[PDB]
């Protein structure tokens, strides 16, 4: 390789994601080091395209080490923005919203679904312009432009929808959005609403019963908790769908420090 590992970035379950440099060109790009498939994650990796996705450059067979060579974003991420019990200020909140929303959005209209929408993998480049990363549970839901319902239990039960744990089979759009609408209230309020939307779970039966006055609702504007009322929202053929949130008012609010 023509790239040098100048430093580990992420260590943890995903394997290893480490800084490299290019010995020649001086370029950089990020690692992903192995050595829940490989295969199926490069085949996602090399249909993306967009501004708000982390890029596929390509990848490397080594002995039994994959390498996936990714986009590099050094403002990391979006996880290590989040003040714990306070949030962000609600204008940053606002802005990495709306480039989520034109992730997603993007995703969703060639076909692909996330499935692990989360603050840890939302990443910032040096304009702290956010890209979406990690597509080893992203799956095809359309394809032929014929959708295929999901079935299969993933994602990180904090930010999963409800009906993944209710329903045999469900959509793919509603839950994205459903962890979106988690992501904001992160974001907005530095703390996750619930445990799990299960109906053994207090927080989220207090949610339900449109208990605002506890946290972190209480922490939230009108206007953001508004649009969090129209997302997360059980039923999800009841639930918001993003050509709708793009008219909610919050959404479009003119927001500045
Ligand atoms: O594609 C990437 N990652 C990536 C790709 C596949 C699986 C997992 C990941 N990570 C694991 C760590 N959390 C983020 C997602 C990627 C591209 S740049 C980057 C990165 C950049 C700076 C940084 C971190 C990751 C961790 C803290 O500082 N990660």
């Amino acid at each position: 390789e023509d790239w040098d590992l100048v430093q580990t970035l992420g260590e943890g379950a995903y394997g290893e994601v480490q800084l490299a440099v290019n010995r020649v060109t001086e370029e950089a790009v990020a690692v992903k080091i192995v050595d829940e498939n490989i295969k199926k994650e490069i085949c996602i990796n090399k249909m993306l395209n967009h501004e708000n996705v982390v890029k596929f450059y390509g990848h490397r067979r080594e002995g039994n080490i994959q390498y996936l060579f990714l986009e590099y974003c050094s403002g990391g991420e979006l996880f290590d923005r989040i003040e714990p019990d306070i949030g962000m200020p609600e204008p940053d909140a606002q802005r990495f919203f709306h480039q989520l929303m034109a992730g997603v959005v993007y995703l969703h209209g060639i076909g692909i679904t996330h499935r692990d929408i989360k603050p840890e993998n939302l990443l910032l480049d040096e304009r702290d312009n956010l890209k979406i990363s990690d597509f080893g549970l992203a799956t095809v839901f359309r394809y032929n432009n014929r959708e295929r319902l999901l079935n299969k239990m993933c994602g990180t039960l904090p930010y999963v929808a409800p009906e993944l744990l209710k329903r045999r089979e469900f959509h793919a759009e509603p839950v994205d959005v459903w962890s979106c609408g988690i992501v904001l209230t992160a974001m907005l309020a530095g703390e996750l609403p619930w445990d799990q939307p299960s109906d053994s779970c207090q927080e989220y039966s207090d949610w339900k019963e449109k208990k605002t006055y506890l946290n972190p609702w209480k922490k939230i504007d009108s206007a953001p908790l508004a649009l969090l009322h129209k997302i997360l929202v059980e039923n999800p053929s009841a639930r918001i769908t993003i050509p709708d949130i793009k008219k909610d008012r919050w959404y479009n609010k003119p927001l500045k420090k």
